[PDB]
């Protein structure tokens, strides 16, 4: 199913979808898209919950290499949604034209 679902980092376009962000807080807090909602790949409860708000919409899981965001989307098309996710690295979103906000903890300023 969720094979066509597989949106790469050479052809993403993070604007055009609702972005989740599938790793961890210290993950989204050192780097994340200013689109991307924290939400963990053992976040079953939390990733369901953000789709069941609205099913018909279009969610994109990214995460740092691409395992998470399949582990995670595979969970939620079991739930019965159908998510779909990037496998790209989070590092290389920037240098692909996408800006991402790094240090968001508490800000970037001492």
């Amino acid at each position: 199913m969720l094979e066509d679902y597989a949106i790469s980092l050479e052809e993403v376009n993070f604007n055009d979808f609702i972005v989740v962000d599938v790793r961890e807080l210290d993950e989204y807090e050192e780097l994340h898209l200013p689109n991307a909602t924290l939400i963990s790949v053992n976040d079953q409860e939390k990733l369901a919950d953000f789709l069941s708000q609205h099913k018909d919409k279009k969610v994109l899981l990214h995460c740092r290499a691409g395992r998470r965001a399949l582990d995670a989307a595979k969970s939620m098309h079991e739930l019965g949604y159908t998510p779909y996710y990037l496998e790209g690295n989070v590092y290389d979103f920037e240098k692909y034209g996408f800006r991402m906000v790094y240090d968001d903890t508490c800000d970037k300023k001492n």
